[PDB]
């Protein structure tokens, strides 16, 4: 599923994102734009041979298993295509536990390169939330 972008703002919203370990909502919606253009599809892979998948492109280095990522592990406890489905719920219940780990949301390389630093806010005007 490709989200609209309030549409994804509210439910991220929904899903207890906005201000999650004080990361207001459009540090999220920054993300998940950099990340997938909001499309719960994305697949990549990087260079160590994992591969990151869908709104929030998580990793099978250390959060999910994908069958062909040696030596990862799985901390979300889930297999890495039920981070592709139109609904978020495990994208998001797997980005909380990311975002908890020490380095809060620098475990994302696009939220910390376009994202950080700049006025997030906007990725959220205009939504009815
Ligand atoms: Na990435
Ligand atoms: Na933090």
């Amino acid at each position: 599923k490709v989200f609209g972008r309030c549409e994804l703002a509210a439910a991220m919203k929904r899903h207890g994102l906005d201000n999650y370990r004080g990361y207001s909502l459009g540090n999220w919606v920054c993300a998940a734009k950099f990340e997938s253009n909001f499309n719960t599809q994305a697949t990549n892979r990087n260079t160590d041979g994992s591969t990151d998948y869908g709104i929030l492109q998580i990793n099978s280095r250390w959060w999910c298993n994908d069958g062909r990522t040696p030596g990862s592990r799985n901390l979300c406890n889930i297999p890495c295509s039920a981070l592709l489905s139109s609904d978020i719920t495990a994208s998001v219940n797997c980005a909380k536990k990311i975002v908890s780990d020490g380095n809060g949301m620098n475990a994302w390389v696009a939220w910390r390169n376009r994202c950080k630093g700049t006025d997030v806010q906007a990725w959220i005007r205009g939504c009815r939330l």
